[PDB]
């Protein structure tokens, strides 16, 4: 199922994924698509963002399935030192 994703560098990023995957995984795949781009030396670290989906910032451990997130949604990074 795609989902899209606002990255911090303001890239929008098509990503396939399985209610299974949790939000730490769907955010290393989302820095593995985006590739070091946007000053990218070696980025941000995933673990040092959040992803946000509909105005509830998501817990890293847990799954998509979790929170009822449907085909073609947009979330969004933010940035978590």
């Amino acid at each position: 199922m795609q989902i899209f994703v606002k990255t911090l560098t303001g890239k929008t990023i098509t990503l396939e994924v399985e209610p299974s995957d949790t939000i730490e995984n769907v955010k290393a795949k989302i820095q593995d698509k985006e590739g070091g781009g946007g000053g990218g030396g070696g980025g941000i670290p995933p673990d040092q963002q959040r992803l946000i989906f509909a105005g509830k910032q998501l817990e890293d451990g847990r799954t998509l399935s979790d929170y009822n997130i449907q085909k073609e949604s947009t979330l969004h990074l933010v940035l978590r030192l």
